């Protein structure tokens, strides 16, 4: 009872851009009220505190849930599916970016809205690509970049890195992209391919630029340590572009990451959506969802997407006064939006296997921070993900 509950994260450090919306949701439904509340300072806590929850009694109207939470709360079945509300409510679902709403969709319901959404970007230091001698643009492979990554180091010095590649916070998530840019993949849908020449070729590369090359490092804050110059340049989300515009006292970047061969898609979305507790009441759910339809409407995402760097999730948001000024102003903006057509779903290990993404994420870390063989730490992970598989499915 009470106010509809809105669990966030804050993503893209967003709660001020969060508050204007639930402002223009009160002076449209003067009738309803929203809470906002700092649920976590990541999408893992956010999920913890959910899952703590469930188990009592107050659970939150409005929740968002990751790429890869949101199905394993839908498969535990504590989420509204939600298209019958949709066409209750009015919802114009042909109106939302097809992927992103594809993303939420389990065994023909959808479980979630898609809400702070995102593709990785090449991030790099422009100063330091002029000291390197390199042209104005990203890698257009990684073979490239492991050609520029030495001349990188040697012009940033001694407490600097060409890369930083994020630690086991994201790195399942940015490594991605390259993995099947060199053809590999974690999984193809449920078949486990860690142990695939392709993708060891991609885990080895990642391995080199550490240990090999010694051009990257694994960092701690990705966002912060490329905006303070520490890194000169790194795989991020488009989410962290408003905080690293803030912060950067250089001229930088924002590219799409290197495609596969013959320009086969080698980039994931990923981000989070708002979706709706399954043993809320009727009325509840009608109004949680009015609220999420309400802040993901075409203004509403674009003023989002404005705030942050995340991408507006309704295809008519590029309708939108604001929104056209700004992506005329702002052309590192527009890189998620152009790369968008040009990603890969996601692996299925990383984002539907439970416990997937926690043993594959460790696996990489490992490989950055000690140097662990590739071969060797990529057998024992799919190995270990394999008895998950033959448990589950039994
Ligand atoms: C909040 N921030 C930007 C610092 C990190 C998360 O970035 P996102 O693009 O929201 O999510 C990426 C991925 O799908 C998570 O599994
Ligand atoms: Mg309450």
């Amino acid at each position: 009872s009470g106010p509809i509950d809105f669990w966030s994260s804050h993503p893209g450090q967003s709660s001020a851009a969060e508050r204007e919306l639930i402002g223009r949701f009160q002076d449209r439904f003067p009738t309803l009220s929203v809470k906002l509340i700092d649920a976590g300072k990541d999408y893992d806590e956010v999920a913890q505190k959910f899952n703590a929850a469930l188990i009592g009694t107050d659970v939150p109207d409005v929740v968002l849930l990751d790429d890869r939470w949101w199905f394993h709360f839908a498969l535990s079945g504590v989420l509204t599916a939600l298209d019958d509300l949709f066409g209750q409510v009015g919802v114009d679902t042909t109106d939302y970016v097809d992927s992103l709403l594809a993303d939420y969709e389990f065994n023909g319901r959808h479980y979630a809205v898609p809400y702070a959404r995102s593709t990785p970007l090449f991030y790099y230091n422009k100063a330091a690509w002029q000291q390197a001698g390199l042209p104005d643009r990203g890698p257009q492979s990684w073979s490239e970049f492991d050609e520029w990554g030495p001349e990188l180091q040697r012009v940033v010095g001694a407490g600097r890195s060409a890369h930083g590649w994020a630690n086991a916070d994201l790195i399942s998530w940015t490594f991605q992209g390259p993995n099947w840019a060199f053809g590999g993949a974690y999984s193809d849908k449920w078949t486990l391919t860690l142990t695939e020449p392709a993708t060891i070729a991609a885990g080895n590369f990642y391995r080199n630029s550490i240990h090999g090359k010694g051009y990257a490092a694994v960092a701690n804050d990705i966002a912060n340590e490329f905006a303070t110059g520490i890194l000169a340049s790194a795989v991020a989300s488009t989410g962290s572009l408003a905080g690293i515009t803030a912060s950067a006292r250089f001229d930088f970047g924002a590219a799409p990451l290197p495609t596969g061969p013959d320009a086969a898609p080698a980039c994931p979305t990923g981000g989070a959506g708002l979706a709706i507790p399954a043993k809320l009441s009727e009325e509840r759910k009608v109004n949680a969802l009015k609220f999420i339809a309400f802040v993901t409407n075409p203004t509403n995402t674009a003023y989002f997407s404005q705030q942050t760097g995340y991408l507006p999730v309704r295809k008519s948001a590029v309708d939108d006064a604001s929104e056209r000024h700004y992506l005329a102003d702002n052309p590192r903006a527009r890189v998620a939006l152009d790369q968008l057509p040009h990603t890969r779903t996601q692996d299925y290990a990383r984002v539907f296997l439970p416990g997937g993404d926690r043993i594959i994420s460790a696996g990489l870390e490992s490989i950055g921070l000690r140097g662990a063989d590739v071969t060797k730490t990529f057998t024992n992970i799919q190995k270990r993900l394999q008895v998950i598989l033959d448990r589950q499915i039994m």
